[PDB]
C-alpha cells in the first residue's frame, strides 16, 4: 500500500486532470469521507430515539421527526458524495475500457468526456447544496421546534438532540462542498483556457 | 488495487460485452450497492421498533407491521441485487472454467451464454420491479396506516417511521432499477443487431 | 482479486469435479452465503426481543420462545452451511497435502475421496432438510402461537415478529438447499457413469 | 488467496506433522472457529439482559446470573481455543526463528518441541473439558433455576434464555473438543511409534 | 506487510523530513489513533443516554447535554486528527504527483511545501488545543453540573457519566497533542537552522 | 500471509533480540491481544447499564459507578498494551529509518536503543501493574459494593455485573503481564551478560 498506488487510484489515470483536480480534489474527497465516517453514527446515530416531544399523544414523535427532518444530514451528504463521485468512476471505467480495447488490437474524446464529467460533478454539487438550503435554511439547528401536524394536538414542543455538534459538522461539510465547487469551477476554466 | 484490476473484475472478462454493459451497468451496480449500504441500517434500521400503533392491546404492533410490511424495502432490494448479479457471476464462472479446461489441453457458446444471461438479468429486474409494485403501490409512504387485523380491535392507527426518507431512497432505487432495465434491453438489441 | 483466483479457490483444485460441481455448486454456495448474510441480523436480529406474549406472568416470554423456536432458522442454516462446506474443505486440504508431500520427494484415491465427499455433502444436506421439517413443519410461520408450558398459566397467546419476511427467506433457503441436493445427486451419478 | 497458502499457514511448516494433524486438526479448528463466530453474538448475545427472575428485589437478577453462570459458554470456549492454539503458534514461531537464524549463517530439537506442543495441546483440551464438566454438569440447560443467594429473599425462580439452542451448540462444541482430543492422542501415539 | 512499507507510507517519501518528524511524529500519530479507537465507543459511547438530570420536565436532558457538551471530546479529537493529518496527506499527494509528472518526461519548491505543511500542522494543533481550552476549561470533569436553560425550571442537577475515565483519556490526548506541538516546533527550527 | 512475514513483522527486524524476546514475547503479546478482543465487548460491554443500585435517588447509579470503577479493566489493559507496544514500534521505526538513510548513501547505537526500549517496556509494565493494584486491590471482584457519595443518601448497595467472569479475565491478564515482566527482565539480563 504505497503512495503511488493510492495517488494513481484517486487520480483515475485519465492523463487530462491538472494539479487542482488530481492533488486537491482527491484530498477534499478524502476529508469529506473521513468526516462523514466519524460523524455518521456517533452524532446522528440517535437522532430519532433521543428526539422527544412534550406531548402525551402516541405517534406524535415520529410524525414530528419526519416533519422537521425529511432526510437527515448524514444521508443527504452520503447521497451527495455518491452522486459527486459517480462521474469520476464513469471516467475511470471509460479510460480502463479504452485501454482494454486498444490492448486487444482517442485523446479528444477522452478530453471531452473528462470536461463533461467535471461539469456534471459541479452541477451535482450545486444541486445538493441548493437542496440542503431548501430543506434546512440556515447553517444552525435549534433545540426547540414547534410542530402542529396530525395527530399532535395544537402545537407541541419537540427537542432536537445535539444541535450544536450537528451545527459544527454541518459547517464543516458545507465548507468542504464549497471548496469542491470552487475547485471544479477552477478546473473547468483552466481546461478551457488551455484548450484555446 | 488499480483501476484495470477493478474494471476486469467488474467486466467478467467475457470478451462479448459492449461499452453499455461493461462501463455503464457496472457503474449502476456500484451505485446501487453504495446506496443500499448507506441506507440499509441507518434508515431502515429501526423500522420495527420505532413503529408504534395507537392501541393498548398487546401484540398489535407486530401483526400490524407484518400486515403493512410483508418484506421491507431494503431486504427486497438486497434480494433483487443478489438475483440480478447471479447470472453475471455464472458467466464469470463459465468463462473461468473454459479458460481452465483449455489450459490443461467455443466463441458461439459463450456468446449464447452471455445473451441468455442478459435476458435473465432483465427478467429478474422486471420481476422484482413488478413485485415491488404489487406489495407497495406508489412510490411514496404515508405516516398513518389504518390496520384492522386480529388481535387489534376494530381499526387502529399505526405510525410509520421516516416515511419521507424512505420515499427518497425508494425513488433512487427505482430509478436505478429502471436504468438497469433500459441498459439491459439496449445491450440485447445491440448484440442482436451486431449478430445479423 | 481476479476471477481465475476466485474460481480456483472455490473449485478446490481437485481436478475431478465436472461443471455441475465446479461452476454451479459454487454459485449456489455463494448465493446461500449472501442471503444468510443479508437476512441473519436484519430479519432474525430481534426475534427474541420483539417476541411478546399476552400474559402478565414473569418469565413466560422466554419459555414460550424456547418452546416454539428450539433453534432459530438462521443458526440452523449456518450450521447446515458449515457442515456442508466441511467435506469440500477436507478435500481441499487433502489435495494440498498431497501436493506438498509429493513436492518433497494417487489419482484413484483422490477420486474416491472426492466421491465420498460429495456423498457426505448430500447426506448432510438431506439430514438438515429433514431436521428443518421436523422442527418447523410447513414452510410458513404464523403470527399467533398458543403456548401452554410452565410457568405460563393455561394457554397464552404469543406473537411472532415478521412471520412473512421469515417465510420468504425460508422459501429462498429451502429452494437453494433443494437445488444443492439435486446438483450433488447429479454429480454422483455423472461420476459413476464416467467411471464405468 | 490460494489453497496452498492457507494450507501452509495452518500446517505451521514444521515438517513433522502427519496427515492426522495437518489435514484433520486444522479442519476441526476451522470448524470450531466458525461455530464460535456464528454462535458468539447471536445466541449468547443477550444471556444477561433476557435473563430475568421472578422477584421484585433490586439486584437479584445480576447476583443470580453470576451465581449460575460464573463464566459463559462462549467465553470459556474462546479461552479454550486461544490456549489450545497457543502451542501451535509457539511451534510456528520457533520454526520461523530457526529458519531466520540459519539464514544469517536441529531436526531432533524440532521433533521434541512438536511432541511437547502436541502434549500440551492435549493437556489444555482435557483441562478445559474438565472445567466445563465442573461448572456445568450435563450437556443440557434448564429453563428454571432456583436461586437462594443474597440479596434475593428465600428462593427465587430465574429463567434462562434459549436453553435449547445453547444446548445444541454445547453439544457441537463438546463433540469438536472430543474429536480434537482423540486426534491429538492419535498423533502422539503415531509419532512415538514412528520414532521407535 | 513489512516494516519498510509501513515506514515509507507513514514518512510520505518527501525526502526532507528528519528523524524527529519521520520516526517520532508518526509514532505519536499512531498512539493517538489507537487511543481514540479504544476510547471512542467504549467510554464516550453512552455519553448521551447515561446522562440524566434530576428533573421531571420533558426535554431537559437533551438541552442540558447540549449546553454542557457543545461537541464531545472524541469528535473534537477526531476533527483535530483529520485536520492535523490533512497537510501531510497534501504533501504526500504533491510528491506523488511530482514523481508522476517527471515520469512522463524541484527540490526548493518541495522543501518550501514541506515547511509550510509543518507550519500549518502546528497551527492546527494550537488552534484545536485553544478550542478545547475554551469549551472545557480544566483537564477534569465533574459529576454534578448545574443547568439553568429553557425548558428546565430554575436550576437542575445533571449527572455526567464516567467523569474519571474521560478525565484520564483527556489527559492522555492532551499530552499527546502537546508532544506533537513540541515536535513540530523542533522540526521547524531544525529545518530553518539547516537551511542557514 | 506466510509465517515468515508475520514473524518478521513481530520481531521488528532489529537483529539484536534473542529467542526470549522474539519467539516468546510476541506470543504473549498475541495472547493478550486475543484475550482483550474476546473480553472487551462481551464481558465489559454492559458494565455501566447492568450496574444498578438499591436506591431511588436519580443520578446515584452514575456517581456510584464512577466511584468504584475510576477506569474499567478493559480500558486500563488497552492503555497498558498501547504503552508497552510503543517502544517496540519506536525501535522498528528507528531500524527502518536507519535502513532508509543508509540506502540513500551503527550497531552500538541500535543495541543501546534496543536495551533502553526493553527497559522502558519493563518500566511501563511495572507501572501499570502497580496502578492496577492501587485502583483495585486484590484480584477478585465482589457483587455488593457499599457506596456513600453525593447525591446518594447514607450508604446504598450497588450490584456489579459478572464479578466472577471479570475475576477470571483479570487473573488471565495479570498472569500474562507477570510473564511479560519476567521475560523482559530475563532479556535485559541476557543482553547485559552477553555484552560483558
Ligand atoms: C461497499 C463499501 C464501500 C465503502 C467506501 C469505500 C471508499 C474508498 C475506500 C477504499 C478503497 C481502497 C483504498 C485503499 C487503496 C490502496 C491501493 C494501493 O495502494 O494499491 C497498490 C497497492 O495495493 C496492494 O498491494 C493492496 C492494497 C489494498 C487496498 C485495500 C483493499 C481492500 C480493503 C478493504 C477495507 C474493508 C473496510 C472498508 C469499510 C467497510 C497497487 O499495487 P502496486 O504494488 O502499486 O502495483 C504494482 C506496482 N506498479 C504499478 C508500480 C508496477
Ligand atoms: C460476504 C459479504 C459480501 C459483500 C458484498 C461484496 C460486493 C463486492 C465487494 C467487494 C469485492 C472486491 C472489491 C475490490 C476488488 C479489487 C480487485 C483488484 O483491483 O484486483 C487487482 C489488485 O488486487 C490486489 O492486489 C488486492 C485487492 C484487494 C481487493 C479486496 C480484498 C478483500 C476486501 C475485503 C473487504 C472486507 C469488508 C467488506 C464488507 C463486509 C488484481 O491484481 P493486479 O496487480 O491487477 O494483478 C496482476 C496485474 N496484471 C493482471 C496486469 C498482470
Ligand atoms: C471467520 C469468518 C469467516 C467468514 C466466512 C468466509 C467465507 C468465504 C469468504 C471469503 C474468503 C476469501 C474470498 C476472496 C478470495 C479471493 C482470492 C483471489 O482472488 O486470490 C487471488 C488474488 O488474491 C489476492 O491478491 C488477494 C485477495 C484477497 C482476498 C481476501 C483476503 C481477506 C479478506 C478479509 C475480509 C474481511 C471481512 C470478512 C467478513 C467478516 C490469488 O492471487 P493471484 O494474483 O491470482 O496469484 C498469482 C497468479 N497466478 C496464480 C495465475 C500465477
Ligand atoms: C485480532 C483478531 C483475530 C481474529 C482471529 C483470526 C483467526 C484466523 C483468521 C485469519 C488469518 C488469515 C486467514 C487467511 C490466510 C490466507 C493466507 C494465504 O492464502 O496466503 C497466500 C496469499 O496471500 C495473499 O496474497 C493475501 C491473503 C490475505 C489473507 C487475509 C489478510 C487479512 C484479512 C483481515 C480480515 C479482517 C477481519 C477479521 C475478523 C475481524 C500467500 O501468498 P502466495 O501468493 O501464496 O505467496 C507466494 C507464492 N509461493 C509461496 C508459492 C511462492
Ligand atoms: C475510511 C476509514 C479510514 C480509517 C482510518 C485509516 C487510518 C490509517 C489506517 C490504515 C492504512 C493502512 C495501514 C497498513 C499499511 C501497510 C502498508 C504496507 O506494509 O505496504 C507494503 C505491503 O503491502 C501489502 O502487500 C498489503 C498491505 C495491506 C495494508 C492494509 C490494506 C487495507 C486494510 C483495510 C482495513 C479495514 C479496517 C480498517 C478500519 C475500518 C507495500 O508492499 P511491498 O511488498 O513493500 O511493495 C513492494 C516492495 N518494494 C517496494 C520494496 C519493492
Ligand atoms: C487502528 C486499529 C488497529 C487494531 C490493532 C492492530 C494490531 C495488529 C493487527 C494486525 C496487523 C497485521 C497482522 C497480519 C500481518 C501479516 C503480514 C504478512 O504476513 O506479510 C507478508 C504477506 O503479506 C501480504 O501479502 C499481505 C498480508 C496482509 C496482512 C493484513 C492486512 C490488513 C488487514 C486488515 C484487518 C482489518 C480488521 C482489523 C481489526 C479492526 C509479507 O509479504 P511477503 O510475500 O512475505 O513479502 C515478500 C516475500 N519476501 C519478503 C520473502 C521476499
Ligand atoms: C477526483 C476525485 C473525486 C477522485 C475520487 C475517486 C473515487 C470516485 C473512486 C476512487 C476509488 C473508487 C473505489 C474503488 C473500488 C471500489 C470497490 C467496489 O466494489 C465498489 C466501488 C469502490 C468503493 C470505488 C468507489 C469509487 C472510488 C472511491
Ligand atoms: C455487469 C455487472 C452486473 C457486473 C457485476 C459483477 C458482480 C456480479 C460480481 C463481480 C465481483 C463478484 C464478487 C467477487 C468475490 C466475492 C467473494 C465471495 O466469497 C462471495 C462472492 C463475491 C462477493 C462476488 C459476488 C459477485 C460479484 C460482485
Ligand atoms: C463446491 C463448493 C461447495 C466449494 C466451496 C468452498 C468452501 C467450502 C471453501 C472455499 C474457501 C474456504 C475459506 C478459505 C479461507 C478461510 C479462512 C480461515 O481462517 C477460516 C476458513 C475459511 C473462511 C475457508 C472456509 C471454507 C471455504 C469458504
Ligand atoms: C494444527 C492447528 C491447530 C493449527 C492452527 C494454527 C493457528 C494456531 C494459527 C495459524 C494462523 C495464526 C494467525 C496468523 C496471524 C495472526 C495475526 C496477529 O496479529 C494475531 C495472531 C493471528 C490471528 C494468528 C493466530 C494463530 C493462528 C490462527
Ligand atoms: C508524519 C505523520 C503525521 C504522517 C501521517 C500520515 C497520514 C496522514 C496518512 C498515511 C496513510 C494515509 C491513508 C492511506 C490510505 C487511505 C485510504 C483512503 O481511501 C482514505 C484515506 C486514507 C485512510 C489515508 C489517510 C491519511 C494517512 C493515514
Ligand atoms: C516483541 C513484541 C512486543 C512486538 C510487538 C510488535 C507491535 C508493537 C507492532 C507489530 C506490528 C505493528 C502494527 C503494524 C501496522 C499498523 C497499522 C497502522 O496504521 C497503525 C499501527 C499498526 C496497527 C501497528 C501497531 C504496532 C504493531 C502491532
Amino acid at each position: 500500500m504505497n503512495w503511488t498506488g493510492l495517488y494513481t487510484l484517486l487520480s483515475g489515470v485519465n492523463r487530462h486532470s491538472t494539479a487542482i483536480g488530481r492533488v486537491w480534489l482527491s484530498v477534499i474527497f478524502i476529508f469529506r469521507i473521513m468526516v462523514l465516517v466519524v460523524a455518521a453514527e456517533s452524532v446522528w446515530g440517535d437522532e430519532k430515539s433521543s428526539f422527544i416531544c412534550n406531548t402525551l399523544q402516541p405517534g406524535c414523535n415520529s410524525v414530528c421527526y419526519d416533519q422537521f427532518f425529511p432526510i437527515s444530514h448524514v444521508r443527504l451528504w452520503s447521497l451527495q458524495l455518491i452522486l459527486v463521485s459517480t462521474p469520476a468512476l464513469l471516467v475511470a471505467m471509460h479510460v480502463a475500457h479504452q485501454q482494454h480495447i486498444e490492448k486487444k488490437m482517442i485523446s479528444g474524446t477522452l478530453w471531452w468526456t473528462y470536461v463533461i464529467s467535471v461539469v456534471f460533478r459541479l452541477l451535482f454539487e450545486a444541486v445538493f447544496m441548493y437542496v440542503f438550503y431548501l430543506l434546512y435554511p440556515g447553517y444552525a439547528m435549534v433545540r426547540l421546534v414547534k410542530c402542529d401536524v396530525y395527530p399532535c394536538p395544537n402545537t407541541v414542543d419537540c427537542f432536537v438532540s445535539r444541535p450544536t455538534e450537528k451545527t459544527v459538522f454541518t459547517v464543516f461539510m458545507l465548507a468542504a462542498s464549497g471548496i469542491c465547487i470552487i475547485l471544479n469551477v477552477a478546473e473547468v476554466v483552466y481546461l478551457i483556457i488551455r484548450a484555446c
